[PDB]
């Protein structure tokens, strides 16, 4: 009923040299913000080098990191991210910060440079509980940008359950209940063997809790079915180059993995789909599974800020 371990058995700043170059790297009203919560032209460059001296003697308190978010045009902001704050303030910082169009698809967005996969922060996600994972030399990025996809399911639930009132129902249906209706989801995926370059066709289904299939005939898909994976787990992120790197089918591809791991292993799961509709419904199922109502509630957070 567990299925396959995810596990095996029983920092200060990311993305800058040090705590210094973090700080130096804080707009002003952002240093002078960090101040006022700490203590409870030549003048100004030496002023502000005292403040972060005055900073940089300043632990215990609610723990801060600061995150550098990367944009669009390849700019960057230093943003002050405390242990409470969810990707929903930084979000909202963000809007602040560039005067963007503050739509839906607005997100912050993970990137392993090393095993080549990455995924959008649900809003609900605490920051720093996701970037503690990271290692203290790690190559991994945070981005702002656009993904229409994350929240594809709420502007046209029609393509994934398979008019403006009757999209209401569905979802209201589908999320405004007692339990969550994850998507009728089921079909050939190819499983990746694990510490192989070698992949296999299985038939999966779609649940709540996770990913199933029928072991070895079994009744086919009766309702004895045995887990592969839960999703309390893992994370659903997209695989890049995996034809290219582990001989994937194709390059339409998701990967399970625990927050934990941030190297090349085998507990890690890779999953490729014969086409790019394939990928994405499997993608906002796992996801509508994994995170239920508080995605609709996500959502709707985000809706009244667009």
């Amino acid at each position: 009923h567990m299925g396959v371990d995810t596990l095996p058995p029983p920092n200060y700043t990311v993305g800058f040299k040090d705590l210094n170059e973090s700080l130096n790297a804080l707009e002003d009203q952002d240093l002078d913000a960090l101040m006022a919560d700490l203590v409870a032209e030549e003048a100004k460059a030496k002023a502000d080098k005292i403040k972060l001296a005055l900073e940089k003697l300043k632990e215990a308190k609610v723990k801060k990191l600061v995150v550098k978010v990367h944009m669009d045009d390849s700019s960057t902001k230093s943003l002050m991210v405390d242990e409470r704050q969810l990707a929903r303030d930084v979000l909202d910082n963000l809007f602040e910060k560039t005067h963007c169009d503050c739509n839906v698809d607005w997100c912050l967005y993970e990137i392993y440079p090393e095993l080549q996969i990455e995924r959008v922060f649900e809003d609900h996600e605490n920051v720093v509980e996701v970037l503690s994972d990271w290692t203290r030399d790690t190559e991994n990025k945070v981005l702002f940008l656009e993904k229409e996809e994350r929240y594809a399911v709420f502007k046209n639930p029609q393509n994934f359950y398979l008019n403006a009132k009757n999209k209401e129902y569905l979802l209201e249906e589908s999320f405004c209940g007692t339990s969550i209706i994850v998507p009728e989801l089921e079909g050939a995926l190819y499983l990746k063997e694990d510490g192989k370059k070698s992949w296999k066709r299985r038939y999966f289904l779609l649940r709540a809790s996770g990913i199933y299939y029928v072991p070895k005939g079994k009744t086919k898909t009766s309702r004895d079915l045995a887990c592969f994976i839960q999703f309390e787990n893992v994370n659903i992120y997209y695989g890049i180059q995996c034809k290219m790197k582990y001989k994937a089918p194709t390059d339409h591809c998701f990967v399970l993995k625990h927050p934990q791991i941030q190297k090349e292993s085998q507990y890690i799961k890779y999953l490729c789909c014969d086409d790019a509709r394939t990928l994405s419904q499997w993608v906002m199922g796992i996801r509508i599974a994994k995170y239920g109502k508080t995605l609709y509630d996500n959502y709707q957070r985000a809706v009244a800020r667009a």
